[PDB]
């Protein structure tokens, strides 16, 4: 689980979107699984404008903040979960790192602010969903 909170926006997986989640949507993409949902509170999240390819990511399933370079975002293959049929999940990066399937919403950052959240994964590897290219979050 995880969100970032950024502005009067709320950041979530699509597939762990709430019904709350759904009624005040402002923009979701199934093929990103990203959803974005307004909120009445202000958020203290910073996001990311940059192209870095390191960062630190939180791994829910071990407590730790792992350092790790990560792929720039790319359209690739991903098999299917009980989310999802297998297709290809867009604006993802691959990092060499642990994950299970509870570790999604859990965050990479960069020097720069929040860069994604934790989606695919699986063998040793670890799928980020970007967010660095949505930049009306910001306004
Ligand atoms: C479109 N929609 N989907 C859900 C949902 O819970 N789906 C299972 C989770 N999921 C997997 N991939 C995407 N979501 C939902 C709930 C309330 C209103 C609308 C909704
Ligand atoms: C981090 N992680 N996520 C999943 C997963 O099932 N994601 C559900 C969302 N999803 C995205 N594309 C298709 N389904 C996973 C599985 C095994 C090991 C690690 C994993
Ligand atoms: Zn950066």
């Amino acid at each position: 689980s995880g969100a970032i909170y950024v502005g009067n926006y709320r950041v979530v997986n699509r597939h762990l979107a709430t019904h709350n989640d759904w009624a005040n949507l402002v923009w979701e993409d199934s093929s990103r699984d990203l959803l974005v949902s307004s909120t009445t509170a202000q958020g203290c999240d910073t996001i990311a404008r940059c192209d870095c390819q390191t960062g630190v990511y939180y791994c829910s399933s071990r407590r730790k903040h792992y350092p790790v370079s990560f792929s720039k975002p790319s359209l690739i293959f991903v098999e299917a979960s009980e989310y999802y049929p297998a297709r290809y999940q867009s604006h993802l990066m691959l990092a060499v790192g642990h994950s299970e399937p509870g570790d999604c919403g859990g965050i990479l950052r960069c020097q720069h602010g929040v860069v994604g959240i934790v989606s695919t994964g699986g063998n040793g590897l670890v799928g980020f969903a970007d967010v660095r290219d949505l930049l009306w979050l910001d306004e």
